[PDB]
This record gives C-alpha cells, structure tokens and sequence, in this order.
C-alpha cells in the first residue's frame, strides 16, 4: 500500500479539530496514520507551555513523530515552535507536498519563524503549489540558502522571504554545508539524505556516487540515476554486469535453473497454464527446465515415463 496506507485527515480547526490553535498534546493522537491533511497544520508556543483554559497538557516532544506519517497538506504549513531538544523537523520527514489551497494571511503556505533548529529537515519536500514561503528568525538555522525553491514551486509569482537566521558566513565556518554528492539545488542539511537532488545516483533516499554494476553486494543496475538491486536469481559477473533491467529475465546468467527466459530457484512444479492443466517440469544437466511427460500429474524428475514411478 506504498508504505501507510491513504488515510485523509482534518487540518487544525476543521472538524474534530474546530476551534484548536495549534496541533497540542489532547488532539495530536488524532493524527495516527495520517498520510494527508485536509486543510493547515499550526505548531505555536501554547502547544508546548500547556493551557489550563483548554484543558491542555504540554505536549510530548516524542509524540510529534506521529506525524511521520503526513505526506500531504493542502493548505498550509506554519511552525512558530519546535522542541528545544529537536535541531531539525524531522518529524515531517517524509512530507511532500504542501498545495497552499489556503494561506496564512492570505500569502504563505510555509512559514518557520522563531526555532532553535540547526537544519529545517524537510527531506522529502518536492512540491509547494502555490504561496510564499518565510523562514525567518531561527538564529542557529543553517542550509536554507541552499535550496532553489524553484525547484519545488509551481505557480507563477512565489517567492521566499529567508532571513534573520544564521548568517552564511557563520554556518559556512562551522561547516554548516550540503554534502558533497548533492547537486547544486542545495540541500535540507549536511547528509546525503538531505540533498534536494543527488550528484550522481540515488539508492533509496541517499545520495550515493555509484551503483554497484560491477563489484559489490547486492548488484545493481541504473534506472533514471537510481540503483535498482538485482534479480537474486541473477549470478553476479566478476567481469561483467550482472543486469539489465528488473525482474528474473533480465539477468546476465541465471543462478540456479533457467526456464526459458526466467531464471528461477527451482523448476516450475504445479504452476498454472494455458489449458485446464497444470505445469510440470524438470532440470537437466545444463540446469535448463523442460516440460515433463504429460501422464506425469504430480510431477517428474527425468523426461518420459520412468520419469514419474
Ligand atoms: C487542543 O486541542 C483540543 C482538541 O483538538 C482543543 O479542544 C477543543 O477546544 C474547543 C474550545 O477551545 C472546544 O470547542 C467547543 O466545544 C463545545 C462543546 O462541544 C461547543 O459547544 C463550542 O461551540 C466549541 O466548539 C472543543 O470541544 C475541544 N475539544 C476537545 C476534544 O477538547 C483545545 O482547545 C486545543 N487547545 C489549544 C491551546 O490549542
Ligand atoms: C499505522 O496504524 C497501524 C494500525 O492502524 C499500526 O499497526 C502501524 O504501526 C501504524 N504505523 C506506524 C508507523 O506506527
Ligand atoms: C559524479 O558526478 C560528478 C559531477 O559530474 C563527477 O565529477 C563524478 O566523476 C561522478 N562520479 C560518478 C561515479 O559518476
């Protein structure tokens, strides 16, 4: 179901959410297995101090990762606290979208005023559909001048308004700067899981230099600049390749027995055909599968009858 399954979600002051500031410690379990938010997200300073008149504890810093779950928000995303044991929003780690449908003051779609964080951590953000985005006032916040928002905008006329945060200078000297193998479309922090795209190649969500083609465990073969593993049933090459593609029929050399073109761990033994009738096969010296004599019903090790006493 492609990681968590779609679950749509109220966005603060719809709903289970009416009247609620801020995501805080009575409604934020309400977000379990959220994958998208219909509506905004608001993080404020009440959500942390508590409030006695709502009848609301502070809010658990380890409880906001139940929000890991969240790749979509269809209006806007604004955070004017964090955490002070927290250097980055990893909580929203695997966000992706923000539409900005609805924006704060009519304008931002993001918006991180006044945290503590080193790094904003939002690897997965791709997209920010329409609205400004303002980062402003997080004193120790490195790496958001790296980013090309453009890169993530769709719409005509959005702009970034990045300032008051740690001076480049400063972040620079403290060797506050994306990874290496990032491109130059900057970076979410110093990792090479934080580039907003890879130098090279990508295996999962890192940013690597190379696939293994010809060395290494597993072997891989490249698709759109990202390393795909192998087949298992694909021998690895010591000189060669091992791949050319996905799947069982697009080894090099098969590894066990070959049917046709699959290459397969065992030969067929019960599989399904073109006919009321059931595939039965066997393997020969060279490892390759053939069809069994046709009274064998419950399969054969050799061709003929005597295959099948
Ligand atoms: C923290 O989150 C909780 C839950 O999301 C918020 O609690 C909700 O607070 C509002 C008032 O602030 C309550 O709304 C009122 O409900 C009454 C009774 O149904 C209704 O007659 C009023 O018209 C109004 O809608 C709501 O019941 C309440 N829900 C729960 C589950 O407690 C809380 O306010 C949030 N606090 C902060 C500081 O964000
Ligand atoms: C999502 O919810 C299911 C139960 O509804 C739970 O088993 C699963 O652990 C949840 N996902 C995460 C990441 O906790
Ligand atoms: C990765 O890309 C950089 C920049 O184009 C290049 O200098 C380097 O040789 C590349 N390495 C591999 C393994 O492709």
């Amino acid at each position: 179901c492609e990681g968590p399954c779609r679950k749509v979600c109220n966005g603060i002051g719809i709903g289970e959410f009416k009247d609620s500031l801020s995501i805080n410690a009575t409604n934020i379990k309400h977000f379990k297995n959220c994958t998208s938010i219909s509506g905004d997200l608001h993080i404020l300073p009440v959500a942390f101090r508590g409030d006695s008149f709502t009848h609301t504890p502070p809010l658990d810093p380890q409880e906001l990762d139940i929000l890991k779950t969240v790749k979509e928000i269809t209006g806007f995303l604004l955070i004017q606290a964090w955490p002070e044991n927290r250097t980055d929003l990893h909580a929203f780690e695997n966000l992706e979208i923000i539409r900005g449908r609805t924006k704060q003051h009519g304008q931002f779609s993001l918006a991180v005023v006044s945290l503590n964080i080193t790094s904003l951590g939002l690897r997965s953000l791709k997209e920010i559909s329409d609205g400004d985005v303002i980062i402003s006032g997080n004193k120790n916040l490195c790496y958001a001048n790296t980013i090309n928002w453009k890169k993530l905008f769709g719409t005509s006329g959005q702009k970034t308004k990045i300032i008051s945060n740690r001076g480049e200078n400063s972040c620079k000297a403290t060797g506050q700067v994306c990874h290496a193998l990032c491109s130059p479309e900057g970076c979410w922090g110093p990792e090479p899981r934080d580039c907003v795209s890879c130098r090279n190649v990508s295996r999962g969500r890192e940013c690597v230099d190379k696939c293994n083609l010809l060395e290494g465990e597993p072997r891989e073969f490249v698709e759109n600049s990202e390393c795909i593993q192998c087949h298992p049933e694909c021998l690895p090459q010591a000189m060669n390749i091992t791949c050319t593609g996905r799947g069982p029929d697009n080894c090099i050399q098969c590894a066990h027995y070959i049917d046709g073109p699959h290459c397969v761990k065992t030969c067929p033994a019960g599989v399904m055909g073109e006919n009321n009738t059931l595939v039965w096969k066997y393997a020969d010296a060279g490892h390759v599968c053939h069809l069994c004599h046709p009274n064998c019903t419950y399969g054969c090790t050799g061709p003929g009858l005597e295959g099948c006493p």
